[PDB]
């Protein structure tokens, strides 16, 4: 599903942004955007019935699949 | 470009946006995902003009920044 795939990819890329935030590599507006997006992902998670952790894993493999041969 | 939390944030944002664009190119995402993509692209153009950083250059730097950390 394009909606499910969108969620998985959004979750994984958000996970990357969160990790960079916790590493202190980024500034405050990036951190504000981060927390905004997370609240939005939680809302979407309720509608899709997909756990953010599971979606994050799936999104990692989707991204691995696309960067593998293109880059 | 300089290496500050603000420029790193911009590099990461540009590169991760690029990955979302690749999903759009594959046609594997829904209309809200594409809506967010266009809205974020406009945001990045403003921050690009503000920071005086080329999006293409920031996109490459973001790739290597993420790659350095994830690998």
């Amino acid at each position: 599903t394009p909606t499910t795939i969108a969620f998985q990819v959004d979750c994984y890329l958000w996970h990357l942004k969160k990790m960079l935030s916790l590493m202190g590599e980024v500034d405050a507006p990036f951190e504000d955007r981060l927390r905004r997006e997370q609240k939005a992902l939680k809302g979407r998670s309720m509608t899709l019935g997909i756990d953010i952790q599971a979606a994050t894993k799936a999104g990692y493999y989707k991204i691995k699949s696309i960067t593998e041969d293109a880059m």
